[PDB]
Parts: structure tokens; C-alpha cells; sequence
């Protein structure tokens, strides 16, 4: 009436009276979804428990700790102990929400969190995790399913770029197969990934595919044109650089390169003079360019490749 | 010496103009730089060829005599054991499926025309386990199975982000659902029976309605004195209230009627109109009053927003 009003986390308040109740205790009083909640503390700040019962007897409790650092709303059952729902909030304004089954098992949990992430975990009908959904700051989303042993079966992330990436592990837990799709929709492909972290590996580029090895520090993609193979190396970060050998062991006509990562571009040559640049571009593409008979001075325009064939031809 | 032919999923095979030695056409087709090669009775293009990696990994592409459709397997290299196949139709469809150490199929992943897709997740003992499905609508949708292979939840999402959360018991029945719509505002359905009885809860801008669900509607009460109004919403989401007073003197005794026109009810005390509540598409309500006489409505509709607010207009 001239009760006092304290405000509290998550948008509550609470009415705290001037006077002693019978019990010789201040009386709280507050409203939630239409209910309203009484309860009775030894302190005048807003703290306590507070209880309601709703038509059904569903039992309502919310519980406010003696600092006002959080607040807990739960509904149970008749019962007042098989939980329906459970709200606890921090000032910080971080909240975790669940939900029960018949049980009294979880059927699902939200929680935001202080970096702004939200979580969302999904729940079998046996209350174990099976699936859950985040999303970050960052907007990057991920998508994570979970199976009996609570370990990891699938994870898949998709970035505000519509880049994306796919994990699949096995029943030892381990990663099996992964799936990048880049924002430019050029993929990586590694199959049959074993338990050392070695497996096989293809990048699709417009126009061609590129195939070879995935291991623990790289993966390296080779193309092989009579005794010459070229080998394309993609750090964990996303670094390329290539490098290039042949087997022939005669001088006039063995291909040596030289790989500038300043300008990515891998530049061959044979019988001591400079034959072509291939440039490595930011688009995930190739570009090939011929020097002049002197090899000295780039010739014509460069020329973006678009089959294998052609990646075989400028190694021949 | 011989033919070139074009296929689905941007290949291409070379068939030859003369026969063999078993009186068969010759094929050969370069796949990522694999060299495939296979014989044919038809010199269409149609047809199976096969390559072998360094590994002895195995490789075949199968062409339909129709040239419809391609079908491309890697295989381990006892050459029975699957590691991928990616089926390609002349739709651009295609089914891409990846196996196990053992074999087995893991997953399956879908591109249609319709231009959805699906991904399908196999477990342990090769049975359904999740699947998300995308529309052209624009929705998409996520599921999870059970060891009967039925339902355990389904998340829907839509075009207009509205969504719908299903969760199955288990014996497979729906046990909760909960509906969030486009303009935010929720039903929660708790409890269900197999009858599909439940309690009910619609979440409102400002306020919430408590209620109960049968097969037949959702209906929510709100009770001031002796007058409980009972909004009833239908499987189709529409809307009808009635309310009814345990009063039973004339001169007090609030009755309405309903209006589904115009969403309204309307409140009548000593057979004078009160009221109108109006139970708007944006699932808010307004209430209007009467002149003095209850013979036209006077002022101007207000929205109300608090529980509160309703119970005053039961008075």
C-alpha cells in the first residue's frame, strides 16, 4: 500500500511491506504471468521466497537470493517437487530456461549468455541431449547432434559469408568426413579420415577437381603430367602455396619452380629460362602466362584455366 | 575413332565406332582425371566403365541406357565395399551418399528440383536417426527418430519465422507442443493426453491466457467476479468467445454474443449494450462502450494490454 517496490533481475519486481506479518516477518508480494506469489522473509530488501498456487494446484515458487544477484522461477506439479519449468536470471541479464517432461526429466534448455550467445538443447524423449543450436555474436550458427554416449555425431556451422563446414565423427568419437563450402562455393572434401587425422582429400574448383592427401599439418593436392607432378598445399588456416617437381633428369628439359606466397603466384622453369607464371588468386582460381622467348618480360594477358587438362598442359 | 557424348552431371564419354574382340563397343570417360574405361552392346554412351586408383581404389560410373542418369561410386579396393555414390539426374537432382568404414550407409543428402533438399542421418544399427528438410517455401524442418522410428521432436521453422516444436513421448503420442507466431506471440500446449486433451497457454503482448485444450479447441478463461469469459481458438487458429455470468439477478447479470464477422463481443447488463471487446488479427483485444442507453457506441476503441485491463472490462 505504501509497501515498498524493488526492482530485481529480469524485469521483476517485488513488493516488500512496512509492517510485520503475524509470523513477525516482512510480507513479499509479487505478480508473475497473472499469479500472484506471497511469501514472508526476515529481510526488507527484496530477497526471499515467494509462492503461488495456480487453479490446477500447480505449485509456483520464486526465489530471489539475498543479494539480488539472481532470481529462480519454477513451476512444478501438483506435487510442488516434479519441476514443470525452471527460470533463473542474473542481473548481468544471462538466463538459462528449462523445460520438463512427464518425468520431471529435461525436455529443453535456452541459455543466453554475457558474450551473446544462445544456446538451445534439445532433448529425446528421454530426457537425453540429442541436439543442439547456437548462435554467436559473430552470426556464425551451429548445429550439433549428439547420441547415447553424449559425444559429438554430427556438427555442422554456417557463417554469415553462407560459407559452411560439416563434421561428421565415428562411434569412437572421431572425425570421419569433412565438408567445407566456401562463401565463393569452391568445396574441400576429405574422406575416410582416420584416427592419426590422415584421410583423402579433393578440392572441387569451378571447372575441375583437384584430389591427393589430407594429413595432421596440411593438405596437399598434386596434379601429374608425364614426370612432372605440381603439389598445391592448403594450411589448417588457409594458406596456399604449391610447389613443383620433376623426375626427368635431363637439364634441357626438366621443369623447376619457384613459389612467391607475396603474390602467389609459382613460376617455372626450364633450361634456365622463366616459361610461365601460374597465379594462384583469391577467387580459388588459376591463371597461366607465358614469358617471352628471352624470360624476362611477361607476355600477351594472363589466362584463367578451366579444366585439368589445361593445369596438365602448362606442366608439360 | 570414336564418338563424343555429353551426360548428366557434366561428364562425358568417348564411344568407339568399331567392335571389339567380345563384339562390344568401346568407352572411355575421364573423371578428375581418372581414365575410366567399360564396353557397351548400345553405342549411345550408355553404359558402365571403371577405373583404378594408385591405391586400388575402385571407380564406376554407371550411365542409364537413357541417358538420364549417372551414377558414380568410389569404392575401397575390394571393390565392393562403398565409400561414396552420388547418383545424377538430367533434372541437376542428384542423391549424394556416404558410408561407413564397414560399408554401411552414414548419410544421404538430397538436392531436388523442387530445389529443397534433405539430409538424412543413419546410426550405428541403420536406422533413420535426424533429418532436416528445406522447401521452396523456405520453411525448413528437423527431426529426430526414435529406435521404432518414429518421431521424438520436430522443429519447424517458416518462411514468415513463425515456428512449431513437437514433442513425442514414448509411446510415440504427442506430449508438448509449442507454436511461436510471426508477430511473437505463443501457445504452449503441456500435458498432452492420447486423447489430445492438455492444458493451454497463449502468451500475449503484455499479458498471458490460462486454459485448457481438447481435440474439439483451446479454450482460455479469464474469470472477474462472477463472469468468466472463455476464448475459444479452433484447429484452424480461429477465434470465438462467449462469456457467462453466475449472477442471476436481471439488473446485474452481464450475457454476450459473439460476432465472427467482425471478431467482436458484444456486452449487454438490464438488456442495455455495455460493450464491445474486439478480438483483433493481431491478437490483441480493444474494448468500446456504449452511451448511456446502450444505442451506439461512444468515444474511440482502445487497445488493452494488461490482464487487468480485461478484468475491468467484466465488471
Amino acid at each position: 500500500k505504501n509497501s515498498v517496490s524493488v526492482d530485481l533481475p529480469g524485469s521483476m519486481k517485488v513488493l516488500v511491506s512496512k509492517s510485520s506479518n503475524a509470523d513477525g516477518k516482512y510480507d513479499l508480494i509479487a505478480t508473475v504471468d497473472a499469479l500472484e506469489l506471497s511469501g514472508t522473509s526476515d529481510k526488507n530488501n527484496g530477497s526471499g521466497v515467494l509462492e503461488g498456487v495456480k487453479a490446477d494446484a500447480s505449485k509456483v515458487k520464486l526465489t530471489i537470493s539475498d543479494d539480488l544477484g539472481q532470481t529462480t522461477l519454477e513451476v512444478f506439479k501438483s506435487d510442488g517437487s516434479t519441476l514443470v519449468s525452471k527460470k533463473v536470471t542474473s542481473k548481468d541479464k544471462s538466463s538459462t530456461y528449462e523445460l520438463f517432461n512427464e518425468k520431471g526429466e529435461l525436455s529443453f534448455k535456452y541459455i543466453t549468455r554475457a558474450d551473446k550467445s544462445s544456446t538451445y538443447e534439445l532433448f529425446n524423449e528421454k530426457g537425453e541431449l540429442s541436439f543442439k543450436y547456437i548462435t554467436r555474436a559473430d552470426k556464425s550458427s551451429t548445429y550439433e547432434l549428439f547420441n547415447e554416449k553424449g559425444e559429438l555425431s554430427f556438427k555442422y556451422i554456417t557463417r554469415a559469408d553462407k560459407s559452411s563446414t560439416y563434421e561428421l565423427f565415428n562411434e569412437k568419437g572421431e572425425l570421419s568426413f569433412k565438408y567445407i563450402t566456401r562463401a565463393d562455393g569452391t568445396r574441400l572434401e576429405y574422406t575416410g579420415i582416420k584416427s592419426d587425422g590422415s584421410g583423402k582429400a579433393k578440392e572441387v574448383l569451378k571447372g575441375y577437381v583437384l584430389e591427393g592427401t589430407l594429413t595432421a599439418e596440411k593438405t596437399t593436392l598434386v596434379v601429374k603430367e608425364g614426370t612432372v607432378t605440381l603439389s598445391k598445399n592448403i594450411s589448417k588456416s588457409g594458406e596456399v602455396s604449391v610447389e613443383l617437381n620433376d623426375t626427368d633428369s635431363s637439364a634441357a628439359t626438366k621443369k623447376t619452380a619457384a613459389w612467391n606466397s607475396g603474390t602467389s603466384t609459382l613460376t617455372i622453369t626450364v633450361n634456365s629460362k622463366k616459361t610461365k607464371d601460374l597465379v594462384f588468386t583469391s577467387s580459388n582460381t588459376i591463371t597461366v602466362q607465358q614469358y617471352d622467348s628471352n624470360g624476362t618480360s611477361l607476355e600477351g594477358s594472363a589466362v584463367e584455366i578451366t579444366k585439368l587438362d589445361e593445369i596438365k598442359n602448362a606442366l608439360k
